[PDB]
DNA sequence: CATTCCTC
DNA sequence: GAGGAATGCAGAC
DNA sequence: GTCTG
């Protein structure tokens, strides 16, 4: 037998995992059930052909900011070089040996995000791709954005061909697999959306990414599999890129000839035909700002975009951009001019970095692992902020700069990747901006080289304290594995279905005018003559259930209600169509359920006065035994309704597959 | 995490 | 319009 | 009251 370990931010994102493997793995032999109060399991013997095969899954829910876990999994990405503050969507390890190694690092995407919304997450992508362990980045192509007020859908938004492109260029020079794959999302409409004519199927990398991740766990060569992903990635490449304007882009030619070796994308024979041309909102614009971006656009040849937020000084023209900037900003000594002026192309990178009020910019997190992505890390990068900056940040600026980078992400990024750093920024509460040039060089060579204490790591099962995770973790399981089709919903997008029909609103928001999005939402059939819908929400304590949201669980189910779903599907069929009919509120019976671990401090009082404080129609106590490892569930319902769906539970509380065993229901 | 604002 | 620039809320601490 | 999703 071998057994992997799924570290992921939530049971859901642990369960996406083995649905993609289940997806293309019939098991003959599949058991569930907990190794631990906190992580549950999935049991598999699987065959091929005459080769049986034995596995179990250990799913580890909700990653450390010894926070929760003894020790922390993301610790073994610090130590091979992910020096960014990166956590992936999910983590599959192997146990060998007694310690975990891991196998690749999972990140689920919603949506094809644009502008700089698609790099916002590329220090992810950028940090777990220098370490030399998988990194895949899976995209639902296409979600459409919504206007919230009336769920109508907003223009397709594509991120530039260089955010596709980043992920082919840092395999390329990591040695690594980093690749974007690209799931058919339910909203991909090609016969009803123009900008979609041109888009290749093939693209599509479902039944590929399953193949990849079976053939690592089955330890075989992948590189096969690898270029079929590489290859769809290229392909998006190709489709964004032959539907943007050639003449201030790079052209499916270029980039073509880039891939295949025949260039660099600082040494392109056709780089200058468009210049780097930053642009800046005249709200932001201070100090010599307009000036050096004149500078900048006086010798800058474009790299990927004119007006992404980075360009190319060459070294043909890297003196006399030097100069300008020096006489600019009157820097005189000839020590720092000479670290300047090295015969090398410089990267030129400029962002606004912060808001009005000095918070940082959190796309511009990903800005520079973008540019390292696309031109190595090794390239000499010159960063240019204009943003304001708080009084407190400055100072550490002046005193120790790593200290800065230490407790703020956005530095981390700037002062890992960028060999000098320039600043022109107001600084709130002082009437004019301060400036820096910043020698980062020697401090930019010594953070890639920075890498964690080397130790094995085996995740203890057990941790520290049970909360909100672990919550929710029960209530996944109960509702989801051992109550017995319908999916049901979460954060991700609501289903309801019927005896034809799947109905799905996708792009739900965090809140409504009255209501709250769920945690779940659980479909019950065969209880009443309306098909029952149970709105959850979970949290660590009682009193974290905040006033009304039993009612706004239900008044958000209510607001879906009052729009066609996204899409639907026909069950027997298939293939998602966009929604045609409206559902019905009557058609249902709506209940909400707050869930929290409570160690029997709650009376007959107490009760009382949170359904009266939440207005929930059953409440979950969940309190986990030591002495043997066992959840006690205590249902608490507040109306005849509710005790209904109690019953229900109480009498199938029984599985062929999960191990009830792990659970105690008081009633 | 995501939506609106502003420049070419 | 295209699409990058520029925002802020929220939850957890 | 800050950091990050
Ligand atoms: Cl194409
Ligand atoms: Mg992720």
């Amino acid at each position: 037998m071998n057994v992997f370990r799924i570290h992921g931010d939530n049971i859901i994102e642990c369960e996406r995992v083995i649905d993609l493997i289940l997806s293309k793995i019939n098991p003959q032999k599949v058991k569930r059930g907990f190794i631990s109060l906190s992580c549950p399991f999935i049991e598999i013997i699987f065959k091929e052909g005459h080769d049986y095969f034995h596995w179990r899954f250990d799913m580890f829910p909700g990653f450390n900011k010894n926070d929760r876990w003894n020790s922390n999994i993301l610790d073994l990405l610090s130590q091979k070089g992910s020096f960014l503050y990166e956590t992936p969507d999910v983590i599959i390890t192997s146990l060998n040996n007694g310690k975990e190694e891991i196998l690749m690092a999972i990140e689920f995407c919603s949506a094809l995000q644009a502008g700089n919304q698609a790099w916002q997450r590329s220090g992810r992508a950028y940090s777990v791709g220098r370490t030399g362990y998988p990194y895949i980045y899976i995209v639902d192509f296409v979600k459409y954005e919504l206007n919230n007020s009336d769920r109508s859908r907003k223009n397709l938004r594509f991120p530039n061909p260089a955010i596709p492109y980043s992920y082919i260029s840092h395999s390329k020079n990591t040695g690594n697999f980093i690749v974007q794959a690209y799931f058919r999302g339910e909203e991909y409409q090609p016969k009803y959306d123009k900008k979609l004519k041109f888009f290749d199927e093939t693209i599509f990398a479902e039944d590929d990414i399953a193949d990849y991740i079976i053939a690592k766990l089955q330890h075989r060569d992948t590189s096969n599999i690898e270029q079929l992903l590489i290859n769809k990635n290229l392909k998006m490449v190709e489709f964004l890129s032959k539907n943007t304007k050639n003449d201030n882009n790079f052209t499916y030619s270029e980039w073509e000839s880039i891939y295949n070796g025949t260039y660099r994308i600082t040494n392109l024979p056709s780089l200058g035909r468009f210049k780097f041309r930053k642009k800046i909102a005249e709200k932001s614009l201070s100090g010599k700002v307009k000036e050096f971006n004149n500078i900048v656009q006086r010798y800058s040849v474009g790299l990927a975009s004119s007006d992404l937020p980075f360009g190319v000084i060459r070294k043909e023209s890297r003196n006399d951009f030097i100069n300008d900037v020096c006489k600019l900003y009157n820097i005189n000594d000839m020590k720092i001019i000479k670290e300047l002026k090295e015969d090398a192309d410089l990267i030129v990178c400029m962002l606004k970095g912060f808001k009005p009020r000095g918070d940082d910019n959190r796309p511009d997190r990903g800005a520079l692992p973008l540019v390292a992505m696309l031109a190595g890390e090794n390239a000499q990068i010159f960063t240019f902020i204009y943003g304001p900056l708080i009084k407190g940040a400055i100072n550490l600026i002046d005193q120790d700069i790593n200290k800065l980078a230490k407790r703020n992400g956005l530095w981390k990024s700037f002062v890992s990747l960028s060999d000098f750093i320039v600043l022109d920024c107001p600084i709130i509460g002082e009437s004019y901006n301060e400036f820096r040039l910043i020698i980062n060089k020697n401090n930019k060579e010594s953070i890639l080289r920075k890498t964690s204490k080397q130790q094995n790591i085996l995740v203890d099962p057990t941790p520290n304290h049970y909360q909100e995770n672990d919550v929710d973790t029960v209530i996944y399981s109960i509702f989801k594995y051992i109550v017995p089709n319908p999916p049901g919903g979460d954060w991700s997008g609501l289903s309801i279905i019927d005896n034809v029909h799947e109905f799905r609103w996708l792009s739900l928001p965090r809140v409504s005018e009255n209501g709250k999005r769920p945690d779940h939402v659980i479909q019950i059939l065969d209880l009443f003559e309306k098909p029952l819908l149970l709105s959850i929400v979970s949290k660590e304590k009682p009193n974290d259930l905040e006033p009304k949201i039993g009612v706004q669980l239900i008044k958000y189910i209510e607001y879906l209600f009052d729009f066609t779903p996204s899409v639907q599907r026909k069950i027997a069929g298939g293939n998602w169509e966009f929604g045609n009919k409206s559902l019905v509120p009557n058609d249902f019976i709506l209940l909400s359920a707050g869930a929290f671990i409570d160690y029997d401090n709650l009376t007959e009082n107490d009760y009382e006065k949170i359904f009266e404080v939440t207005g929930c129609d059953l409440l979950i106590a969940i309190k986990n035994q030591n002495n043997p490892q066992k959840w006690v569930i205590k249902f608490k319902p507040k109306n005849t309704i509710a005790e209904k769906l109690v019953n229900y539970i109480k009498l199938n509380f029984k599985s062929n597959i999960f191990d009830t065993g792990f659970f105690h229901i008081e009633g």
